[PDB]
């Protein structure tokens, strides 16, 4: 087969000594990579830009004329990413090389065979501080009909976040917004938990962290990133190659998620990022 799926709840993506790489989400569609050697037990596959091998024991054989397999598809305005049948997230521009209505196949979301991407969100160093002041990301909730969310008038709180720890603010939004649907999640609303931390794959909601209230959610969070992330040396979102999407979700396309929900608030306030 060309595709393949993760059946467990996560599985692991190795390199050729055995090494763990990543791990990534049941329902992943892998690519069988043909320029390098599979066997038995093990295939050579390519996910989110990253190109390792997998045990067959972990996966089954798609078939792309029935199953569903992921694809990029233009609109003439915006170019989008199926991440699942039913759920498309826009990654870019419209390039006039785009067909519309066309199903182009990508094993990064950049490069396609008649055209390349810029993501430039997904590998924005995230330790630059965004260009939009407390009230312009207030004015985001209104902008894209965001109602009753816990975050609404916190932009004060996110600008102090980038102020005291050095991590880009827009970054902090768009990620708080993807994991916890703009602080609308039961472990939001429970535990002032907006960025889904220590919400492990195994049992997401009981290891989540509790912070006292919001204020002290969006700090703590930003400090608990910085330390385990951007310190380490995971300084963008990027993919299951390299950034904090190697280790920071199962999910393949968690870093082209908040990338997406970055472009879409950086138009509807102006593009000063
Ligand atoms: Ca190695």
């Amino acid at each position: 087969a060309a595709y393949y799926q993760v059946v467990p709840v996560t599985a692991n993506v190795y390199d050729s000594d055995g090494e763990k790489l990543s791990y990534i989400s049941q329902g992943s569609v892998v690519w069988l990579d043909k320029d390098r050697k599979s066997d038995d037990k093990r295939l050579a596959i390519t996910i989110s830009g990253l190109s390792g091998y997998m045990k067959t024991e972990d996966l089954q054989a798609l078939d792309a004329s029935k199953d569903f397999i992921p694809y990029y598809e233009s609109d003439g305005h915006r170019f989008y990413h199926y991440v699942a049948q039913n759920a498309s997230i826009p990654v870019a521009s419209h390039l006039s090389d785009m067909e519309v209505g066309k199903k182009y196949y990508s094993a990064d979301g950049l490069h396609f065979d008649g055209f390349k991407l810029e993501n430039p969100f997904l590998f924005k160093d995230l330790t630059e501080a965004t260009n939009y002041s407390a009230e312009e990301l207030d004015k985001v909730f209104s902008l894209l009909n965001i109602n009753n969310s816990l975050l609404e008038n916190k932009g004060a709180t996110f600008k102090e976040a980038e102020e005291h720890y050095h991590i880009n603010a827009l970054y902090l939004l768009a990620h708080s917004a993807l994991e916890s649907n703009w602080g609308r999640s039961k472990i939001a609303k429970d535990k002032n938990n907006f960025f889904g931390i220590t919400a492990y794959d195994t049992t997401p909601y009981l290891s989540a962290k509790t912070f006292d209230d919001v204020d002290k959610g969006i700090l703590g969070a930003t400090k608990w990133i910085k330390e385990n992330y951007i310190d380490r040396g995971r300084t963008f979102l990027g993919n299951k190659a390299s950034g904090m999407n190697v280790e920071y979700a199962s999910d393949p396309y968690w870093g082209e998620k908040i990338a997406s929900v970055m472009m879409k608030i950086n138009e509807k306030l102006g593009g000063k990022d």
